[PDB]
């Protein structure tokens, strides 16, 4: 999309006022999406971690790698979103649900930076998809997503709001692995 304004870039970096957060529709995440975890497993993110560790004098390669290893781990390799339906691919199995929007939640992290979770709920009794999902993607108002983090669970939304360590991360399926590492090198 368009380059971010200064205000949108600050929001992407976790700086914004609650009054500037707006609701979003599921279609902001329409598309087919690939988990980045297989890239981590295969060593393709080694240059990303080398770059971050060289730049942060307070962190070692191992500490950076372990952080993203915990962050990215998931067995959901692919997510498809279209026509109000999210489908999850785990090995050779698919589950899906027509998710209902339930608003957003503004979280404030230990650093004082903030982030917004967009909440959805599955109310289809015939579905085996996660009952609760939340999207987080460094965007706080309608805009098509470039990559997203998704929190999935079956117990409650608060349960997912408590999750800070694991944040399965998805880029568009149509990007090459080079192209994904490329985007990650710039973050
Ligand atoms: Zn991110």
């Amino acid at each position: 999309g368009k380059p971010l304004t200064e205000v949108e870039q600050k929001a992407a970096n976790g700086v914004f006022d609650d009054a500037n957060v707006q609701n979003r529709t599921l279609s902001d995440w329409d598309g087919v999406w690939q988990s980045v975890y297989p890239l981590l497993q295969s060593g393709k993110l080694d240059p990303v971690f080398q770059k971050k560790a060289d730049a942060d004098k307070t962190k070692t390669f191992a500490e950076i790698k372990d952080y993203y290893h915990k962050g990215y781990a998931t067995d959901i390799e692919m997510i498809g979103i279209e026509d109000g339906i999210v489908e999850f691919h785990r090995n050779n199995e698919t589950t899906s649900c027509k998710y209902d929007y339930d608003g957003y939640k503004i979280l404030t992290y230990k650093s004082g930076k903030k982030g917004v979770r967009y909440l959805f709920e599955c109310k289809d009794p015939e579905s085996k998809a996660p009952k609760y999902i939340q999207f987080s993607d460094h965007i706080i108002a309608p805009r098509k997503s470039s990559h997203f983090h998704i929190f999935m669970g079956n117990d409650s939304q608060q349960s997912l709001l408590n999750e800070m360590e694991n944040w399965p991360t998805y880029y568009p399926y149509q990007l090459s692995s080079e192209e994904v590492v490329e985007e990650m090198m710039s973050h």
